[PDB]
DNA sequence: GCTACAAAAGGGCA
DNA sequence: TGCCCTTTTGTAGC
């Protein structure tokens, strides 16, 4: 499962789900104290939770994003959550067509990278421009991916569906890695 | 407290 | 149109 012997750690989730009923949300804002609304700035309420610590975007056509959770379950968790919060608000809130939308996920390798040569032998994947931002920025196609690499040996691999995507560009990766290693 | 990246949802505006 | 808007989170040099 893991030959590198190392697992990314999930830190960040986004979700989405129908919560099939239209919401009014001046009225949602006026009766949660955990929510804010500006339309001027942005369509939705956005509101929070402490536990699992994450933050809702809801929307007047019912849907509902959900982010900061640290794992799927922990992301529906907290969109039941809030779809239970809407509830007790007077709306006819349902849990349609919950979905993992992005998982994000960070390890370290523990060595140092020389990402001018990786960049190098992989420019058809590589961005890297050190004075605008100093990771490389490896879009990998399978599984479709991008990796964010750094000196450091800190490595961020986000746009997952699904996270063996994770994993499994983790394990690509690797052994390019290690043929960089900054000695 | 910006550079960069992924992703969703919506109003607004070239 | 599509591209911002907003939110989250890791990373790191400015």
């Amino acid at each position: 499962k893991h030959p590198s012997g190392i697992v990314p750690t999930l830190q960040n989730i986004v979700s989405t789900v129908n919560l099939d009923c239209k919401l009014d949300l001046k009225a949602i804002a006026l009766q949660a104290r955990n929510a804010e609304y500006n339309p001027k700035r942005f369509a939705a309420v956005i509101m929070r939770i402490r536990e699992p610590k994450t933050t809702a975007l809801i929307f007047a056509s019912g849907k509902m994003v959900c982010t900061g959770a640290k794992s799927e379950d922990f992301s529906k968790m907290a969109a039941r959550k809030y779809a239970r919060i809407v509830q007790k608000l007077g709306f006819p809130a349902k849990f349609k067509d919950f979905k993992i939308q992005n998982i994000v996920g960070s390890c370290d390798v523990k060595f140092p990278i020389r990402l001018e040569g990786l960049a190098y032998s992989h420019a058809a994947f590589s961005s890297y421009e050190p004075e605008l931002f100093p990771g490389l920025i490896y879009r990998m196609k399978v599984p479709k991916i991008v990796l964010l690499i750094f000196v450091s040996g800190k490595i961020v691999i986000t746009g997952a569906k699904m996270r063996d995507e994770t994993y499994k560009a983790f394990e690509n990766i690797y052994p390019v890695l290690s043929e960089f290693r900054k000695i």
